[PDB]
């Protein structure tokens, strides 16, 4: 069980002004720290956020959060469930800012909601330094879905924050799960992100911002465009036929030729964007499943599981015989990999 701590700086808030926070389980015999960002879409205007507040309020407020949560998958402390990092210090950061972890805007007389995702990450890091993070050797910033995109937007800022605070020995790395999307043509989204950035006062990594310039920061929410600008090591996990990608593409699964070609082209394009990503795990599956699920160990690419690939990545940051880190399926249709989830 991970225990809840509400932020001591109560000006760093969820959407409705309640304090943000984190769940923590310490492991005093370990110098490894895993900070995981939750996902759950976003909202981009007053009316859309009001609807989310009625029926997804835990994603907008801490008022009803439980005092504990169970760590599962990569957050589990059991070796059988988590062969990778079972002995690590574990942190789960709830997503209560509805801004893909990009915002830096407080509630005020002109803003009904606060969008503070980027500041929540910074304040969690600062408060953890007094609870053992000051002695860390590795800080892995991980996340799923909107949290996976959040890793790409925030990993370099965490590295810069720790350097400026006086902790240059902590190696900051990222793990982005299910947050690598394509701005492709639909079978039958970029505008919502553009509007969101203005509504949230959203921030993007500085090198990417300088490439795309004013008004075009939305480009930095797409992994294939932001990843080449990042300095921290980042491991990318992405299903080739991600269900959220298909949803935004208006695809809902007797498949005729037009849809067959569309699905095959999508897998080929995703595979192409990962060609120059040396640490990656991309199975040919139709799924919405994420790395905090208990059975995350089951899927394999070319005979190698994700916990193994992550271990090989750790070794590479000290190619390796029998320990691969670039694992992208080449077969062209959902479930052509026999180990895909059901
Ligand atoms: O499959 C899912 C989808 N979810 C997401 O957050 C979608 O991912 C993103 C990533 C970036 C921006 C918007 C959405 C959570 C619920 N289960
Ligand atoms: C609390 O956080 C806000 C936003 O980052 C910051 O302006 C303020 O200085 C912080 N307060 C303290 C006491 O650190």
């Amino acid at each position: 069980d991970l225990r809840l701590h509400l932020l001591l700086n109560t000006s760093v808030t969820c959407n409705d002004g309640s304090p943000a926070g984190y769940y923590l389980k310490e492991s005093r015999g370990s110098r490894r720290w895993l900070l995981f960002l939750e996902g759950g879409w976003y909202c981009f205007n007053r009316e859309n956020c009001d609807s989310r507040y009625d029926t997804m309020r835990r994603l907008m407020s801490s008022r009803d959060w439980p005092r504990t949560r169970t760590g599962t998958g990569i957050l589990s402390s059991q070796p059988e469930e988590n062969p990778y990092w079972w002995n690590a210090n574990m942190v789960f950061i709830p997503y209560c800012s509805s801004d893909v972890w990009s915002g830096a805007s407080s509630k005020s007389e002109k803003n009904e909601y606060a969008f503070m995702g980027a500041l929540i990450i910074q304040e969690v890091v600062r408060e953890l330094l007094g609870r053992g993070l000051s002695g860390a050797k590795v800080l892995l910033l991980a996340g799923s879905s909107a949290g996976g995109t959040g890793v790409l937007l925030n990993v370099d800022r965490v590295a810069e924050q720790l350097e400026k605070l006086g902790y240059p020995a902590i190696q900051v790395r990222g793990l982005a799960d299910s947050g690598w999307f394509l701005d492709n043509k639909q079978y039958r989204p970029t505008e919502a992100i553009r509007r969101g950035i203005r509504y949230w006062n959203g921030v993007v990594p500085e090198r990417c911002r300088r490439q795309f310039q004013e008004g075009e920061e939305w480009n930095c929410f797409f992994g294939y465009k932001v990843y080449p600008t990042l300095r921290s090591p980042v491991f990318v996990v992405q299903w080739l036929f991600d269900e959220a990608q298909l949803t935004v593409d208006n695809v809902h699964l007797p498949v005729q030729e037009g849809l067959r070609l569309y699905i095959q082209n999508l897998g080929r394009e995703l595979r192409h964007t990962l060609k120059d990503v040396p640490a990656s795990f991309a199975p040919a599956c139709l799924s919405h499943e994420i790395i905090i699920r208990s059975h995350w160990t089951d899927v394999q690419v070319k005979g190698t599981s994700l916990p193994r690939a992550l271990h090989c990545w750790d070794r590479s940051l000290h190619p390796l015989k029998g320990c691969p880190v670039h694992l992208v399926d080449s077969c062209p249709w959902p479930h052509c990999n026999p180990s895909c989830p059901t």
